[PDB]
């Protein structure tokens, strides 16, 4: 029909500006301590810890088959990052303080992220 194709272009939208949004977060980690998965090799008890493991890559595979129905699910995603190193780090390690660092720096990008999304429709 005509009106999937019209779905399907405004999904194709919100995937264009979420690649954007995605970016600029992504910037805000310049240690890349976000960047890939936490490696099961390196940390073997991970999954005890964290029952729902992300990270910016992971993020990015899910963004590219146009994944993200709405920026509350891609927003889910962003928060997994940061919570989960917030629990499964103490307070006084550079992966502590980077969440912080990038929740910090993250909310302005989603503040107006949200803004665009509601303009724009």
């Amino acid at each position: 029909s005509m009106e999937q194709v019209a779905m399907e272009l405004r999904l194709t939208e919100l995937t264009r500006l979420l690649r954007s949004v995605l970016d600029q977060l992504q910037d805000k980690d310049p240690a890349r301590i976000f960047a890939q998965p936490v490696s099961l090799k390196e940390v073997p008890d991970y999954l005890d810890h964290i029952k729902h493991p992300m990270d910016f890559a992971t993020m990015r595979k899910r963004l590219e088959a146009q994944g993200y129905k709405n920026l509350h699910e891609f927003e889910e995603d962003f928060d997994l990052i940061i919570d989960n190193c917030m629990k499964y780090n103490a307070r006084d390690t550079v992966f502590y303080r980077a969440a912080v660092r990038l929740r910090d720096q993250g909310g302005v990008v989603l503040r107006q992220a949200r803004r665009e999304v509601d303009s724009i429709g």
